[PDB]
């Protein structure tokens, strides 16, 4: 695998140990051979279940989710998959790496593809290795990979909102049950007739996912409501997933707004993933797999893979060359490589709108590319009357930076920026000035 211009897809099955007995072993090798090597982990939930794995191995933990004192001496970096497609964007030096690792390298956030597309890009000129980890690399269209212990597959309607009979399956299990919901919004719903019903429930989501996530473990549950994120290796000591199979796909509309299209199908690679949260333990056979829709190749045309563009167009490679996609993900987006190359303080503008301003990288990309400065929220105020955001059936109203009690109608309008309270919310403390 070490070999310069390999690239390794290690696609054991789910659970088949591929973080905890497979990557120790590179790494050993990988320092053995010195071999500056990066570890991509997809959140710090995972990179602190790494440290576990790696205790004892001179690895430089470049996350505060992980409290450790470094000897200096690390030749290996651990980090997260954003945080590599971050360093890479601003003016900080990353190391060339020699060999570099992925862990659940079929995360489809826009800064993991980036960072695949980089990676593969330089394994492809000669200069590094690479391994991709996942059971479910770009286009498999296997939704029921092989599992430790054998897995009880049912084809179920599943509900997507409060229900008062006709689910009595769902509420009479005795277990502990995973559910794949498409939105946070719709997990809220379900969550609550659940708990109405008795039952203990967790929900997890991108923001919450950290902090929720030891819930987990600290607390006795019986549900666990969760958006996709749990496909990227969040374990849980359950013996049933239930799965709407159903998800949100950002599309982008004439070049000119994002929309939260659905829901609709989940890829077969996420199904397999949400699947593969049970069937884990080869001592409990029989965990459940309840699953209420098809899969479909709903990334097609879906935003991350363009916002994956957009990122790549940014980062420099070698004078004016620009990383490629991942080939096996490449076609997912129809867009010029090089189009979204911005020149150095429009591109600090996009960085900072990302990375202070929280914005999704399409946002932060419109802003930038119209010459609007980071902290100039004109723009929040300024958009057509059918860009106005609503609140509980209101306009959506902030106090701007001047003092001025104004609706909330973006020049460029994003669904993401309020696809939940939680969102708005964070979004009206943007267009106030409040970062
Ligand atoms: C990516 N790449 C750039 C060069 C070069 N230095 O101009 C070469 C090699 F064939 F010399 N590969």
């Amino acid at each position: 695998m070490l070999k310069k211009k390999q690239l390794t897809v290690l696609d054991l099955h789910p659970g088949a140990g591929k973080t905890r007995r497979v990557l120790p072993e590179i790494v050993r090798e990988a320092i053995k051979k010195r071999l500056r090597t990066v570890i991509l982990a997809p959140t710090r939930v995972v990179a602190a279940e790494m440290e576990e794995a790696l205790r004892g191995l001179p690895v430089r933990y470049m996350t505060t989710a992980v409290n450790v004192t470094h000897s200096g001496t690390e030749i290996v970096d651990l980090m997260c998959h954003a945080t590599f497609t971050s360093r890479l964007l601003q003016p900080i030096r990353v190391p060339n790496y020699n060999l570099n690792i992925m862990d659940e390298a079929h995360f489809t956030d826009p800064s993991s593809i980036a960072a695949r597309g980089y990676i593969s890009t330089r394994v492809e000129m000669g200069e590094a290795a690479a391994i991709f980890m996942t059971a479910t690399p770009p286009g498999t269209r296997d939704a029921f990979p092989d599992s430790n212990s054998p897995i009880m597959d049912t084809e179920v309607e599943v509900p997507e909102r409060a229900w008062s009979s006709g689910f009595d399956w769902v509420t009479d299990h005795s277990g502990k049950t995973v559910w794949f919901v498409p939105s946070v919004r719709n997990g809220n719903e379900i969550a609550a007739c659940l708990t109405k019903a008795g039952k203990r429930v967790i929900q997890l989501s991108r923001k919450t996912f950290e902090t929720e996530f030891q819930k987990t473990k600290n607390q006795e549950w019986d549900f666990v409501i969760t958006t996709d994120i749990s496909e990227m290796g969040a374990n849980f000591k359950a013996d049933r997933v239930i799965d709407s199979r159903r998800c949100l796909k950002p599309v982008i509309l004439d070049g000119e707004r994002v929309i939260l299209a659905g829901p609709m199908p989940v890829t077969h690679a996420s199904a397999a993933q949400r699947r593969g949260r049970i069937g884990r333990n080869p001592n409990k056979p029989g965990d459940e797999y309840m699953y209420g829709g098809g899969c479909a190749e709903t990334d097609e045309g879906h935003a991350h893979w363009l916002e994956a563009r957009m990122l790549l167009d940014n980062i420099y490679l070698q004078d004016g060359l620009i990383a490629s996609l991942y080939r096996p993900e490449a076609d997912k987006v129809a867009a010029i490589e090089g189009e979204f190359k911005l020149r150095t303080e429009q591109r600090k503008t996009f960085v900072e709108l990302m990375k202070r301003g929280d914005l999704p990288v399409w946002l932060a990309y419109q802003v930038a590319s119209a010459g609007i400065t980071y902290t100039d929220r004109r723009w929040c105020f300024d958009g057509t009357t059918n860009n106005t955001i609503m609140e509980d059936s209101v306009p959506a109203e902030v106090w701007t930076k001047y003092g001025e009690k104004r609706v909330l109608k973006p020049r460029w309008m994003d669904a993401r920026v309020c696809s939940d309270h939680a969102a708005l919310k964070s979004f009206k403390e943007f267009a106030a000035g409040k970062r």
